[PDB]
């Protein structure tokens, strides 16, 4: 399992790790083998704008609309940003 | 579709955001894909290494010819305004469920 | 041909290179290293096992993958203080690259 989202949204340290920590959780849909990241990249741009924006990858779940509907309502409520700028890839050592 | 720089090269916003808006441009121009509908990102990873050296560098990974057109674009954009040399510059073309977050 | 090492593991720079110097040539050992990238991307919040304590993820792309995993997880294991437990090293073979 493996779950990172990518964002020029700053949230301090304690608000990263609840919210990377609530995403675990969701990815009950299928522990304690998973890495999460919240990465930073305040140039970060899409569609030809810099205002709040997510890209979340998780590899890995097939399901997988409980998964993004759930991480959607989680980094709009975490995150302040509007839904149409949060963008869920789910690809399926 | 995404564009990322991902390099040792120290560039403030203001800048940064030019290179970007440029680059997207350009993919726009040179591919006529749907401008707007494009990831791009400025990675600073100032420990960066090529080739045994952390000298000024770039790898620039474009997923998802006229790729030549592209390739030469950018690379005079990047050396322009990163004041890097172009034996410095990589430019990568690489290759499933997709959503919005407005369909929830 | 690219190694990047991800990690929540904080080290100076002269160290980072030093690493990566290493890795560089483990890789180059088991061609030559001058068509190759190597990167540290220091992720704090990087999480594994619902847990932040130290950890690396190591991407290696382009390349008895054994050799190359066992003697990069030894160079992480000394060099970052982590426990082996919390090393994992994939490879990807995943299309073309262009100044001059
Ligand atoms: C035998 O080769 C393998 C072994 C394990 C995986 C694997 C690994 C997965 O995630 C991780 C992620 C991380 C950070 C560590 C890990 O194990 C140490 C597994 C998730 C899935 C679904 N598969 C993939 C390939
Ligand atoms: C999936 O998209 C990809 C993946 C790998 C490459 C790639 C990657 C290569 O590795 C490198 C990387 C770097 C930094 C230098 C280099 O010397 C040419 C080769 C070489 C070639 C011919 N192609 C190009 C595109």
């Amino acid at each position: 399992p493996c779950c990172e989202v990518i964002t020029n949204v700053n949230l301090p340290d304690d608000n990263v790790q609840s919210t990377l920590s609530q995403i675990e959780n969701a990815i009950d849909v299928m522990l304690g083998y998973i890495m999460s990241n919240y990465d930073y990249q305040k140039n970060l741009r899409f569609g030809g704008s810099n205002e709040a924006y997510c890209f979340v990858r998780i590899t890995s779940i097939n399901n997988n609309s409980a998964l993004a509907d759930q991480i959607t309502k989680l980094l709009v409520s975490n995150l302040n940003v509007k839904s149409r700028r949060i963008y869920v890839e789910f690809r399926d050592a």
